[PDB]
């Protein structure tokens, strides 16, 4: 359940999440777009869910894609800010899940974001240790889907 | 259309928005909830859109309402962060409007948030000068609805 998954965010996992976000969250626009383009490149099958975005291969030049990518980063900002309080983290994660559940995005589908996150981390000198910390955060959302 | 509304965000308006947000955005949970509860108190009819939240009379204690309130503040955080780049502000505002348009929330209905905002600002001692600034930011969103 989401409550059991939130309990997996141990002291050091939270610390690694903050230290890495300090860098990644510094450029929401650039890293947000990189994340999305990587998702569409490594998992072309997910492009179907983003029909409204138009030609996703335009990247930064696509206004809708840029708007979505920036916004996506503020959801992560939200999660990071709620790390101190499990109760708040959970209610924010369930809230976040509503629209994704409506879109029929399953836990397995959502989990495909892990690859893109790991690659963006690596591009900024953050290794497996951090990719795994983020996989744990993503797992909290998966538990809500 | 949204670009024209964004044009009303002058240097002075952006300055007042950033200064007031520095305080209001420092307690997203507290002010976020204050904003929704005030909305429901002053315009009870708006509750019709939030049936999913359940017993909104519980206020802060209501996990779903708390979750929504905290999340609402990150949309404003997003807007405030894009103030110096009209192109990014616009794409973020249009991305934001999509779900609200789907909910059939008109510009007139959305404008009901102005009262609650003015009251929340006043509770932190930010006068009319600041309320007007915020009314202008809301107007940018209204232009997208
Ligand atoms: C780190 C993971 C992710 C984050 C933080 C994230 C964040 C967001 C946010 C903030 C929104 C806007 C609010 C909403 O409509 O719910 C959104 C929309 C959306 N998300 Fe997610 N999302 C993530 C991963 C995914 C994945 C993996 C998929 C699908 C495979 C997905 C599909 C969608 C779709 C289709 C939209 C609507 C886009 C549009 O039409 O503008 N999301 N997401
Ligand atoms: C400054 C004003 C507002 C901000 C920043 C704001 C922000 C948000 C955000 C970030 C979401 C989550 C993403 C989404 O589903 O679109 C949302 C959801 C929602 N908003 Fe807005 N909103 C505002 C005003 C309003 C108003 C005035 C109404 C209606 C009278 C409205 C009705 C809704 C509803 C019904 C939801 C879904 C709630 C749920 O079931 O969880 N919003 N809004």
């Amino acid at each position: 359940s989401v409550y059991d998954a939130a309990a997996q965010l141990t002291a050091d996992v939270k610390k690694d999440l903050r230290d890495s976000w300090k860098v990644i969250g510094s450029d929401k626009k650039g890293n947000g777009v990189a994340m999305m383009t990587t998702l569409f490149a490594d998992n072309q099958e997910t492009i179907g869910y983003f029909k409204r975005l138009g030609d996703v291969s335009q990247g930064m030049a696509n206004d809708k894609l840029r708007g979505h990518s920036i916004t996506l980063m503020y959801a992560l900002q939200n999660f990071i800010d709620q790390l101190d309080n499990p109760d708040d983290l959970v209610c924010v994660v369930e809230k976040f899940a509503v629209n994704h559940i409506t879109r029929k995005i399953s836990a397995a589908e959502f989990g495909k974001i892990n690859g893109p996150i790991k690659k963006v981390l690596a591009s900024k000198n953050f290794g497996d240790k951090y990719a795994n910390a983020w996989a744990k955060l993503v797992a909290v959302v998966q538990a809500a889907l």
